[PDB]
């Protein structure tokens, strides 16, 4: 845009490209994101613009909205790494604990702030979230969903992730909770410890049954209402529930504890962002500082 010179190209996604821009008015570093034709639904306008007012530490601040020639552009507080990347760059000494308990303990934070105002995300994944080297971690591409309408193939025809996506949503529930963004965060949760997906879906139908012959395959008494759900057919392989202490190993009793509740079946029964910042697990928080390398 002509008060941008864009400096690079971070990435590309579901929702379009990200450029890290300079303000030239300003002076200051952003992240521009160019959405991915009829003008621009007014509808998706007015949301965006409602997001605008929704600032908290943790959440990835939106500067500016710009729908100008009939485009849109989202302009970004900058953040210099994700966690996918630093994951990545962890892989063979694992994030250290303290460290772990801190982002976990953040990004409840700013759950429990979008969720009181009924705002969910809807599509967290490692990418959506963003580091800085104080140690702080923040949620980015809050409540676009909502605007746009998720899709199938990102902007650039990459195939989307259902790694992350809950149960409810894969069965084909239309009017999904907050308790998808609390399914996701566990699903990351347990990456982070075991440094290995949880449910690396390839498919919506291997995707769910990842999560059935782990979590086993619910039925009336974990899930009531479950066989009413628009997807769900008789036909499905009856799994068995496999141990907690075999899938995230070695994460401690409270961990455990917390990360069940996290991934329970029942939307309704799944642990709040603000009763799990309530969990013993985090008794001991502190703020490490990470060791990234720009
Ligand atoms: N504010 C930001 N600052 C720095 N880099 C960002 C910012 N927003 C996103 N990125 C990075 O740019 C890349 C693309 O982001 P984008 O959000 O388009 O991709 P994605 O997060 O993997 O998928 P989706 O489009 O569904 O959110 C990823 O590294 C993302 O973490
Ligand atoms: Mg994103």
């Amino acid at each position: 845009m002509e008060n941008f010179q864009k400096v690079e190209k971070i990435g590309e996604g579901t929702y379009g490209v990200v450029y890290k821009a300079r303000n030239k008015l300003t002076g200051e570093v952003v992240a521009l994101k160019k959405i991915r034709t009829e003008g621009v639904p007014s509808t998706a306008i007015r949301e965006i613009s409602l997001l605008k007012e929704l600032n908290h530490p943790n959440i990835v601040k939106l500067l500016d909205v710009i729908h100008t020639e009939n485009k849109l552009y989202l302009v970004f507080e900058f953040l210099h790494q994700d966690l996918k990347k630093f994951m990545d760059a962890s892989a063979l000494t694992g994030i250290p604990l303290p460290l772990i308990k801190s982002y976990l303990f953040q990004l409840l934070q700013g759950l429990a702030f979008c969720h009181s105002h009924r705002v969910l995300h809807r599509d967290l994944k490692p990418q959506n979230l963003l580091i800085n080297t104080e140690g702080a971690i923040k949620l980015a591409d809050f409540g676009l969903a909502r605007a746009f309408g998720v899709p199938v193939r990102t902007y650039t025809h990459e195939v989307v992730t259902l790694w992350y996506r809950a149960p409810e949503i894969l069965l084909g529930c239309k009017y999904y909770s907050t308790a998808v963004d609390i399914w996701s965060l566990g699903c990351i949760f347990a990456e982070m410890v075991t440094r290995r997906a949880l449910f690396p879906g390839d498919s919506e139908i291997d995707q769910l049954f990842r999560i059935f012959r782990t979590l086993g395959t619910p039925d009336e008494v974990v899930w009531p209402g479950v066989t009413s759900m628009p997807d769900y057919k008789p036909s499905f392989p009856k799994w068995a529930r496999q141990d907690f202490s075999k899938v995230v190993p070695p994460l401690d009793e409270d961990g455990r504890s917390l990360l069940s509740q996290m991934l329970h079946y029942d939307p309704n029964k799944r642990i709040s962002a603000k009763a799990a910042l309530a969990h013993p697990f985090f008794q001991d928080v502190t703020k490490p500082v990470p060791h990234l390398r720009l």
